[PDB]
């Protein structure tokens, strides 16, 4: 009842995420966006949660952790519950799954979240395919002479592809109501693919930000008492 989303900068065509356990550029504007999104909400009162795994937690600077203004959860597992409050703005779980039906909770958390970012790394969105509703997408192309940076980590396209279907028509209305962005709405060929979404440009490189969605499934079984 309060949507997952996965949220992610991905480099085209193989969606290339991450380098030796760091992001493979710094792009602030990339990064603006990823703040405000996951701080952001439509409701004052509410805040987002922000899932990560162990290895992207310990690679985000000390000074910058845990996220402000955002339930953080780590998971590991080497912890010890689905989800237990360790620190101020902290908690840890042995459990992805867990930690989500813990999450949506009514119970547990009042109606007081908005939304659960998952954000990264490799391993958890290879596990977030079947979990997420949404993805937000940060479509990034280096520019033409920009050197195509190194990359070990990758978003899963043909599973992407598969479960959800490109809705970045529907992307401005699905960010909370009071971002703003500095490009219009924009289909654009590249290297024989459609890219479409909000333009940016930073660096050597283009980016556009998209939003994925379930496909429409048909009705195969509801579950009776
Ligand atoms: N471009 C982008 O938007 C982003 C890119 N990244 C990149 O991703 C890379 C990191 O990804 P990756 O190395 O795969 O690591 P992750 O950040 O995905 O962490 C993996 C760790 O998470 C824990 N974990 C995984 N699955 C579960 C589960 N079901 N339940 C409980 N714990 C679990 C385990 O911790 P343990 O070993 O302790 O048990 C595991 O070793 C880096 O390069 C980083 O820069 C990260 C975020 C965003
Ligand atoms: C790997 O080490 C990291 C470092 C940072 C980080 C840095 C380098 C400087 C200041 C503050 C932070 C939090 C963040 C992240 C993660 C949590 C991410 C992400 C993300 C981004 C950037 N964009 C889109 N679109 N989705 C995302 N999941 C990872």
């Amino acid at each position: 009842k309060v949507p997952v989303v996965g949220i992610v900068a991905a480099l085209l065509p193989e969606m290339g995420i991450g380098f030796q356990g760091n992001l493979p550029w710094r792009l602030a504007k990339e990064m603006k966006y990823f703040r405000e999104v996951t701080t952001l909400t439509n409701d004052n009162s509410k805040q987002n949660v922000v899932i990560m795994g162990r290895k992207t937690w310990e690679s985000i600077p000390q000074k910058f952790r845990p996220l402000p203004k955002r339930i953080n959860v780590v998971v590991s597992r080497s912890f010890d519950g689905e989800l237990r409050k360790v620190e101020d703005g902290i908690y840890h779980s042995n459990s992805l799954r867990n930690c989500l039906t813990a999450l949506q909770s009514s119970l547990a958390n009042e109606n007081k979240i908005e939304r659960i970012y998952i954000i990264g790394g490799g391993e958890i969105y290879r596990q977030s395919m079947d979990l997420a509703d949404h993805w937000l997408i940060t479509k990034i192309m280096p520019l033409p002479e920009t050197t195509i940076p190194q990359m070990d980590t990758f978003l899963q396209k043909q599973e992407l592809e598969q479960r959800f279907y490109d809705n970045s028509d529907k992307l401005v209305d699905f960010l909370p109501s009071s971002i703003q962005l500095e490009g219009r709405l924009t289909s654009q060929e590249w290297n024989g693919e459609l890219v479409k979404g909000l333009p940016v440009q930073e660096k050597g490189y283009q980016f556009y930000f998209t939003l994925y969605t379930k496909k429409l499934e048909h009705h195969h079984h509801h579950h009776h008492h």
